[PDB]
């Protein structure tokens, strides 16, 4: 009796996620102007005037790999 | 009696996800103007005036790989 | 009696999802103007004036691969 | 036997090409106003305002003269 | 036997190409105003305002003269 | 036997290419005003304001003269 147990694993499991390999070439507005006598911002206000924002959240992208290798004679 | 147990795995499991490989070439408006006597923002206001926003969320993109390799004689 | 158990897996499982491989070439409006005496925003208001927004959400794009390889003599 | 090969060439070949012998008297006098606001250009601009450039390109005007003289006796 | 081979060449071949012999008298007198505000250019600009440059390119104007003389006796 | 090979060449080949013999009298007198504010340029700018440059490029104007003389007797 002989048993030759030689399984081969060359697998790959990959996450490529979020913001990858992008090109942002010369972004922006020409002119932005805001004229007022008052600006009054007073509860949970977000104001963006002429800004550039690159924002990435990756709570995902996790990998789980499980193997079992059982030989019973 | 002989058993040769040599399964081969060369597989790939991949998550290319979110914002990948894009080109943003010279973005933005020419002129933006806001004229007022008051701007008055006062509960959960989001204001964007001439801004550029690139925003990416990836809660997804997860990989699960499970193998079992069982030999009972 | 002999058994040669040699399955080969060369498979590909891929998710390509969200915003991939796009070209955004010279985007934007020429002129944007807002004229008022008041802008008055006061509960859960979103205002966009001349902004460019690229927004990507990927809660999906997950992969599951399951294998079992069972030999009983 | 006498031979007298005496051709005379007084010819002239001339090219007069382009802007020759012109008079431009007080050119571009008077008044040019460009008042410009809130413009966007997404592509190439060529602009001239009140210009009086003199621009000359001469890729041509080349001359070729070929003169073969042969005399054969017997 | 007498042979006289006495061709006479007083010819002329001439090129007059481009901007020759012009008179420009008080060019660009008077008044140029450019008033410009809040402009965006996303691409190449060439601009001339009140310019009077003299620009000359001559890739041409080349001369080739080829004289061959051969006399063969017997 | 007499042969008298006496060709005469007083001919001329001439090139006059580009900007020759021009008069420019008081060019660019008078007034140029450029007033500019709040401009954006995302690419290459060539600009000339009130310029009177003299610019000459001559890749050409080359001269080639070939004079072959051969006399063969018997």
């Amino acid at each position: 009796v002989q048993i030759v147990y030689k399984p081969v694993d060359l697998s790959k499991v990959t996450s490529k996620c979020g913001s990858l390999g992008n090109i942002h070439h010369k972004p922006g507005g020409g002119q932005v102007e805001v004229k007022s006598e008052k600006l009054d911002f007073k509860d949970r206000v977000q104001s963006k005037i002429g800004s550039l924002d690159n924002i990435t959240h990756v709570p995902g992208g996790g990998n789980k790999k499980i193997e079992t290798h059982k030989l019973t004679f």
